């Protein structure tokens, strides 16, 4: 008998010794951390009765990979399974509503987290189910990274999903064990050198895997597109370190004209793309410091030559600039704190910090509130009680889903979620209640629009929150133009004239950040 | 080392030696005469066409608005100035009168003749409308429709495979050396066009992309469709209030879907054709060779026989030798007795339910020409109805029973291509419309219609075909699609069978 022989495990003490030997543990969700009831007769007798007929149908694979959504999958299945779609939907909702944790295995996960193991979730789940599961259960915080088929356009047991996890997370397979109930997933993982642990009803099957042989994707294309985009952006900003911009009446800036007389794009690029060459940072920083419309560490959007009559300094440009200058050691907190105090003196009747340093131009904007809050927490103002109404404004904007209508100056919903994730992730103790609702919204928006900049925002925000969004990443590659830059995009607007501002530089900087953060 | 040629008589003997001739458009068939500007930015269009972004535009990845927007940034020229220059360039193009005559003669001598050219979609649409040599090509291979461009060897392989070219007897006329160089690598002889002469290289051919995956998907699709129709030869249908039939309920009580499939997908196995033909012949909604859309069990009270089901059924049976023209002609005469006061043939056999529909008129006209009624004078107004519907672009509003514009263009293409002498004036306006619509909607059945109709008109639409491939589900079927509606209640009918049958016809016709 040449077949390897799994060591049977029947005592939690044994399980703990085995698991303690490994640096990295990979969990499945289904029937390891969760269980559910699949049988649901309804008020409708026609058709199937067991949700297992749906999840094992080939169409379910398209759902799992994010190619189709649940409405679409159920339409196809109502035909193939000769069952009214409204019954299929009812069956699926009831099954989903009946899911619970596996108490032993969630406790296992919590303990491995305490012991500072590296823990990853690798699972086939469709996108809307994943959203729901993320909100409903509370073991996600135990994971160092979450790899879900609907965000990957891959599914177990395809070898490519194991290869992508191993590469994405830099896994050393020799000290990695994989817990799953399906034998064909475990066999696929062992052939990558990962040791296996079969989760059975009353036992565990433990197979140590010496491994050692090397590992068999998109990676060559990726390196050339990254290089081509870098070269494109570096040439643009070495030639024009004052970031150019075009104005038009549509988000694609079709027929836009060169404007190039506002400092905010430059600040945005400094603030967001973390791999700029040092010489470009210096030249762009110089444009910030020497900008026309700086008055006593307050910044105006416009160069003086372009400033409309009576156009005030604004808190969005000032917050983002002060925050960048402080992070790069060009200003001290003690110089910034008096300007922050003027921001706190800029609240309106509801207590919300406003957009302009000008009592005759009252406005609020939830992204401007976010970036003001970011600066506040950065300088030590984080517990000033005068911030409470501004934070609640931001919180309700998220929870109410009002952000789906955009803000006054930023129409795209993902921009709000993106700048929010900077605050929620960089100051986690002060923003815990934002973490899950924010991550849940982002999950539901994976691949929901085609604009490269929007794609890139979702990639970066989700990855900073522990979740790998490979789908938006792939489609982001498809839209690089042949000179290596991405298309222009209108990131913000003058709302009364409906003028969009944007640049190829802005799109390309975020696209490269997204490519970098998943590398 | 090329052989320099300056004798027309020689050229004629070189060209007579080849079965297959490939033309480029630039310099070979169209040349230009280059009007200044003191505005800021570039003066010659040469800088746009050599910019890497121009390649995206030629490959059909972006349109002209998009490319001009990027180019206006990289070239620091106002996009409106780039746009004006582009347009003046394209409109100053003129035919090459010698080559157009060479091409007319080769066509009249029965050669196989192809156009292989890098041109963006909107320019091609304009040039297709502007000039009248397109009719001498057997197949037009344009980069914006292929998502390939010269001189990459992929585009030559695609052409050789797509048109089944024997390179031994093929010669390529072009004026760029790198294009000819690449063609030679495939065994194709070259004729470099200069203004004073041709350089001719004879090259010995005759020696032997995504074909692996295409085959799997075609096999998977055929297996899905064959299983569905072996199990339900009365083609099923679902109904709902939206084109995707989200929320749709099984209906399967109308015969027209079965007729559409028999009529449109030409590779069904013999046994499925027989069972489905049996459903047509046994349909109880039938009365003296007129058909009703509904089974009797579902017929609404006083619902009449209609010319759309009847025309399509009679046409299919005549074509599959189940009925004779002599039995059909008295039904055709009843259709001619069904004109409204404007002289247009109506939808229903019932003077109390007066309706017209441009697709019903098309399928009636098709039957008429098939049976020898093609010159009856009573058809004149119905034909003018269809023509005005096309030319006026009113078809973009859909017809009464078919909301999707490509459905009208697709059924028109069958008529126009199957009876080419009676519909000449339709050919170019119809091909123009279809060209501007390449890749303009996501629905698979619509993609498929544009692919099939364009190929029948001699233009290879690979853009729509590649996107078609991505929407197949893992069981081999494409998603359900609402092909027609009961307009007063706004009910869509459709099936996965219909979507799948058309998608497979599209894959087959480009194979
Ligand atoms: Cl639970
Ligand atoms: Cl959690
Ligand atoms: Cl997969
Ligand atoms: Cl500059
Ligand atoms: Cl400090
Ligand atoms: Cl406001
Ligand atoms: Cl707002
Ligand atoms: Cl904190
Ligand atoms: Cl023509
Ligand atoms: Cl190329
Ligand atoms: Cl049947
Ligand atoms: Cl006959
Ligand atoms: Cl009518
Ligand atoms: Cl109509
Ligand atoms: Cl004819």
């Amino acid at each position: 008998g040449s077949h390897l022989t799994p060591e049977l495990i029947t005592s939690l003490q044994e399980l703990s010794q085995i698991l303690d030997r490994y640096d990295t543990i990979v969990f499945d969700l289904g029937d390891v951390l969760l269980h559910w009831d699949s049988v649901h007769f309804t008020s409708e007798t026609k058709g199937i009765d067991d949700v297992r007929k749906m999840v094992k149908h080939p169409v379910w694979q398209d759902l799992e990979k994010g190619l189709i959504n649940q409405e679409f999958a159920l339409t196809a299945l109502s035909c193939e399974l000769e069952t009214p779609c409204s019954k299929l939907k009812e069956m699926l909702e009831l099954s989903i509503a009946s899911l619970q944790v596996n108490p032993l295995m969630v406790e296992v996960l919590r303990v491995l987290h305490k012991k500072d193991k590296q823990i990853y979730c690798l699972s086939n789940v469709d996108l809307e189910s994943f959203s729901y599961l993320y909100k409903q259960f509370d073991f996600w915080k135990y994971f160092d990274g979450i790899y879900v088929s609907a965000l990957l356009q891959l599914r177990k047991p395809n070898p490519d999903i194991f290869q992508y996890l191993i590469s994405s997370a830099s896994i050393n397979t020799k000290s990695t064990i994989f817990i799953d109930d399906k034998s064909e997933n475990l066999q696929e993982a062992a052939n990558f050198g990962i040791s296996t642990l079969k989760y059975n009803k009353d036992n565990f099957e433990y197979t140590a895997i010496e491994g050692g042989w090397p590992i068999p994707n998109m990676t060559p294309e990726i390196h050339k597109k990254r290089t081509l985009g870098e070269d494109y952006l570096n040439l643009r900003l070495r030639k024009f370190p004052f970031c150019k911009s075009f104005v038009s009446n549509n988000v694609e800036l079709i027929g836009g004209e060169d404007f190039s007389k506002e400092i905010f794009s430059t600040a945005v690029i400094l603030h967001s793309y973390t791999s700029l060459p040092d010489d470009i940072i210096a030249s762009m920083c110089h444009e910030i410091l020497n900008h026309d419309g700086q008055n006593k560490l307050r910044w105006c959007f416009y160069k003086n030559e372009a400033r409309p009559d009576n156009f005030p300094d604004d808190l969005n440009t000032t917050s983002m600039v002060l925050s960048f200058l402080l992070n790069h050691n060009k200003l001290t907190i003690e110089k910034i704190i008096p300007v922050a105090e003027q921001m706190i003196a800029n609240r309106n009747e509801e207590g919300i910090i406003q957009v302009y340093f000008d009592d005759n131009r009252p406005r609020i904007d939830a992204i401007v509130a976010i970036n003001v809050l970011y600066l506040m927490h950065q300088i030590g103002y984080g517990e000033r009680k005068e911030l409470k109404e501004t934070e609640a404004f931001v919180f309700d904007f998220l929870i109410s889903k009002e952000y789906l209508k955009g803000t006054r100056y930023y129409p795209a919903p993902d921009v709000f979620l993106f700048f929010l994730s900077r605050l929620v992730v960089d100051f986690p103790d002060q923003f815990e209640k934002f973490h899950k609702p924010l991550t849940e919204m982002l999950i539901t928006r994976v691949n929901c629009s085609t604009f490269p900049l929007e794609r890139a925002l979702r990639i970066i925000a989700l990855k900073k929150l522990g979740i790998v969004n490979r789908v938006d990443f792939l489609k982001l590659l498809d839209t690089q133009l042949a000179d290596g830059g991405w298309p222009v995009y209108g990131l913000f607007i003058a709302p009364r004239s409906n003028t969009y501002f944007g640049s190829r530089e802005l799109s390309t900087a975020f696209a490269l950040e997204a490519l970098h953060i998943l590398s």
